[PDB]
């Protein structure tokens, strides 16, 4: 009847889908077009491109997901993030943003935004004093993602949702790194969330795409006028249904993915080549109790440092014989990669480290293989690196 | 050996492409991937999400179309122009635009630049003085789009080419409507050649996508700028890999296209009916001349002036058998809309007037069908509502 | 370094699997093909349609799977059957097979294969006995499937492969209803595996496909003489794409599906208005020591008889609202029939009777949803008709 | 209204298509699904996988363009012939057969059929007195290709049709080489046509697949007895759509095929190192008028033999820069090839000649490219080869 009443993975297979009306096909169909004919000259004026039906269920599916009201595709994370920024923003307003954001959003707001005159204000979000002290009459907007790079601190998203409110701003949240089946952004206070769904949501790794989910007020705009008039991201239909495919899995992969994590980080912490392990799984993590109110699973995504630096960290991805080297997350695969050595290779030492970076820091997106086999893959590559 | 010395159909078919060397595969693989994995750190380092290879084949093939150094594939006509244009320009610079405009292209200058600080001057590019009389020190660029909707004008390109030069500023001239086989701006002297492929350049109405040709200087930035950092506007690699494919018959297609709007526009221009006809390929066309000297073939696109106004275009549209009713255009079926009745009924009659928007203005897309099939039936539906 | 070492989630994920050697890519690229390019005579020579790259790795991955040595695509369930058999058997040849068998099989077995000279005895197949007594000296294949329909009864795999082979025939077994993660004939002692990759294998409900997988010196024979010279038929490189794309899921969706449909079997086998349930964990099934020794898990398949016959079940399956009505099955999606009221309406009662096919009889191919809301569905349903 | 009172190129265009009912879309949506759902039982009851909107259309367009009832698709080539004649025949039946056929049909023939107890009998079909003296009270069955490789002989259809049905047989015609653009032997009195869409009806290289069109009553015994209960060679929807998509440019791609080749064999037969050119528009060609009244054009294939036998055709396939080497045909792009050296290279050189494979003989198939470049590469390759 209304899926939003089902359970969450009854939701996950069915919301937003139903047999096509006309064929009784089950699967959505795929409506790779860029034309949509009239019947007349009436229905023309009546109906007066930035619309599909195969990408309209995928949106209805994710705005059923995160308990929003509608959703909106687009052809990459960042896509979604600065169509939504940029249908919210002008020249003379603010943003408050966290500083441990992924990589290319940083970007777009430490470069990008000011020279359109939109000025950005960076705080450490895990002090939620600091986003209230940097707040200013021009704040439309406060930004965060949590769990957050490359140390999977955490951001508490209903009192920071509280903060931007009573001050008149918006709460935009990242929500990537979890996906809607392990933690809900608009259930605590935020706004509008935003996704790349080239992570986990498709979870297939053949997919760039983002999705925004939020008030429909909100989405209209950033449809008619993000999309339509600043943009262009419009994701195409195949990828919008090869989405719709992936995320038909997305309930029992985030479990397994936590689950092989939760292992792998016990081990992990266990190791004594291993001097830190970051997870949110894991007692010791430091927000670890807020961890637990936030997110109904830890997560898929494990950060640790192995001893020795910035040679051992080279040496253990050289040695590891299952785990691919990759700077993606999410895939069905697990995937490996030293920042210091790989990403970060020509920043400057202190420079890495201010940004958490330090030299032996290896950050794992863990896949769906057997967790004993992971484990021996990383043990294998440990021994041999130290 | 170098395609880049063989005759333009062979470049359609071939440029950007070759069997896959591990292989010998014909067709460009479709590399639906998101992540690539590396070998080794030492490779990650190298190396360092913004290409594929399949995307990269559709970009190098239509550089050498355009004769430009490099391409850009883009998520849509739209995202190709604010890609170009937002990588270009930023608070407190200038754009001198044609008023005749691409209607998505008008509200991205109208409001959304603005609301960034960019300022945009519109004029009336048939006239090169208003383009000069417009130019301030701080214009970065002169946006030109030729043939122009609604009457298919035209623009000199290469004599704004030299005023925009010699005032210190880039041209940009959107090429959808001609696509390379029917005009080459950048041998004309314009700095970047916009496309929407959604219309001749992937030709089977089933791909919205984008492309920008230019100088590899410019087209990185374009790149590592302007799709990283602002629209997040990638083309996925399957709308690449089919507008390669439609792309294959672009000559082909467009010789059709143009013979047979010609024998419609001659078959017009006989009608007692029609009152106006507007085609690069009349005489009586104002611009004709320049037509002959700037366009290689005067397109597949026809706008014309049934008697009678609103009432008469609208019973026109409703009477026709083979064209079917849309509001895109470079297709294999030939399309057919009455602006007037459909896309701008809510506008008010005075202000359609501005635009060039007669209440009997009918324009229509000439598909492949057989040409005395469509002339009959649009000799059929025009008897019935005249 | 050599998948068939790892752990059976591991090779779902990874094997028949690697990075694209020239670029990198993670996905196996679709090679949408049909012509490939050789750069000399004598590469052509050397060389000398029947294979693609993408194709190879599902075969590879599939003969790892099954433990076999090799694999062929084929471009439906039926084909993998017809293609293995019209490659064994020649005029004057003879099969025995299972009576319970899935429907276009036998249509193949009673009525084509007898056109062509080849002989078929249907037998009871958990009557190994009645296996051994109709063997003749022509027989080349037993034939056999397990579980069954209607009632999912079994077939002992290693006992018939014994009889078959002491008598100098090769077994064949239908392996789709179990997948290769719940049952591995090749292990038992069968010869030949074959799938409709249509269900489980791919899993997504957009696939119809088969797969076999043998010995190398059968498989070339399938391919090279059955595919190439018989029935032609291939399967396209874009569904062997998206069926390795929906096994990578292979493991944790039997697990959802065996999970959810014990929990589902346990309810109805409780519940007043069910006169029985044929479920494989449910310890009254005939054969259920059989099915514990010979399958991992008891599968996502469920038979179960509605109190009142032909009108309550018709009146059952028009009450659900989340299952779907449908004749597949192993999708995502809960998918439920009435035979004697759906397939089998124009069969005459007593004649459906013999097929095992009693009036009352639903057949339910358990989904990925919330365990809960499948039984609330079955239960309101089945609470209105009875 | 009716597409079959169309013109050919707008029935090329449209047949078989139609604005999706529900949504508008203009391109034919891709049903890429295996499940169709029902309403309820009497729903499920009343339809009672072999059917797919997407393919029906590809099906109904192919019907019309070979002025046919009704049409059917497979997976290959190859399958539209064994799912056609494993339809018509059984055990005892007779087929005629011309000799000069395609390589894989023969092995079909030759082999597989006669193991069937299906005994073939060939002919030389350029000679109808060869045929009629081959047929037996059992022959169901006359099969011809044309033109037909290697040397592009031909077959009178309308003759050979006139004498299988004096006979009572039916008249099968493979009619790939053609197109229904060029011929259409069912106007020419055969009953049944096959193609393999691998060719020109696709036209880009990048599907396999095949096509059948008859009567209904004979489509519908292909379809619910040939395809379901033998062959089980369905095409794809994906490979549906693709073919649909290719098949719109078919007019201009067959005039601009056959207009390309008519250059390349004029300048061939000016050329001193060569001996002999095969092509159906070159007044020479044995049966020249035969195809002046059968075919409406002659064709994008050529062969010719070069000066200097085995050698100086290696040499010449290794010296082209331009034409690709490759097997296949009715691509976009100019492919070639050299029997002697590549395909029957380990065929004893008298085997070859009976097969009218000389040493110096070199199948052309003329692409889309320029033709003055395509016969400045040939006349390169010949000139160094000789
Ligand atoms: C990968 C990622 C993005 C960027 O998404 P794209 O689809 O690659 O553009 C943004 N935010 C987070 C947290 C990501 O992991
Ligand atoms: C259609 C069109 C555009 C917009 O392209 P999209 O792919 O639809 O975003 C821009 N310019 C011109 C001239 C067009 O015809
Ligand atoms: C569905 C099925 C088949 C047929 O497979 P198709 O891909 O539909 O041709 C064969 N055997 C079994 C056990 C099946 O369930
Ligand atoms: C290529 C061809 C075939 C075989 O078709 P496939 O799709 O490759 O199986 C059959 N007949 C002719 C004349 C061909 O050229």
């Amino acid at each position: 009847s209304d899926c939003r009443t089902y359970g969450f993975n009854t939701q996950i297979v069915h919301a937003g889908q139903q047999p096509d009306p006309s064929t009784g096909a089950l699967s959505t169909p795929i409506f790779q077009t860029s034309t949509f004919v009239f019947d007349s000259a009436e229905q023309g004026a009546a109906r007066f491109r930035l619309g599909n039906p195969t990408t309209d269920a995928l949106e209805k599916k994710l705005a059923v997901l995160e308990r929003g009201e509608a959703g909106l595709a687009t052809a990459s994370g960042i896509s979604a993030i600065t169509t939504t920024l940029l249908t919210l923003c002008q020249q003379g307003d603010h943003i408050v943003s966290a500083s441990a954001i992924y990589g290319c959003t940083h970007a777009f707001l430490s470069h990008s935004m000011p020279k359109f005159g939109i000025n950005v204000s960076f705080v450490d979000a895990a002090k939620p004093e600091e986003i209230r002290a940097a707040m200013r009459p021009e704040t439309k907007v406060v930004y965060i993602e949590t769990p957050a790079n490359p140390t999977l601190s955490l951001v508490d998203i209903e009192t920071v949702a509280g903060i931007a409110h009573q001050q008149g701003a918006l709460l935009v949240v990242d929500n990537t790194f979890m996906s809607p089946y392990c933690q809900q952004p608009l259930q605590l206070g935020a706004d509008i969330v935003v996704h790349s769904v080239t992570k986990y949501i498709n979870g297939h790794g053949d997919v760039i795409g983002g999705i925004i989910v939020g008030k429909q007020e909100f989405i209209d705009q950033a449809r008619f006028v993000g999309l339509k008039d600043i943009t262009g991201g419009c994701m195409s239909p195949f990828n919008a249904w090869l989405t719709l495919r992936g995320v038909k899995t997305l309930g029992i992969r985030m479990e397994r993915h936590c689950e092989n994590a939760l292992k792998i980080a016990r081990f992990l912490e266990g190791h004594p080549s291993i001097t830190r392990v970051y997870y949110p799984g894991l007692s010791s993590h430091p927000q670890y109790e807020l961890g637990q109110r936030q997110m109904s699973l830890p997560g898929g995504i494990i950060s640790f440092e192995i001893a020795g630096g910035l040679e051992a960290g080279r040496r253990m991805i050289n040695s590891v014989e299952l785990c691919l080297l990759a700077v993606s997350l999410g895939d069905t695969e697990t995937l490996i990669q030293h920042p210091a050595s790989m990403t970060h290779s020509p920043v400057a030492p202190e420079e890495r480290l201010k940004a958490g970076i330090t030299d032996g820091l290896i950050r794992l997106s863990v896949g769906l293989e057997d967790p004993e086999d992971i484990i021996n893959d990383l043990e294998h590559a440990i021994r041999k690196a130290t």
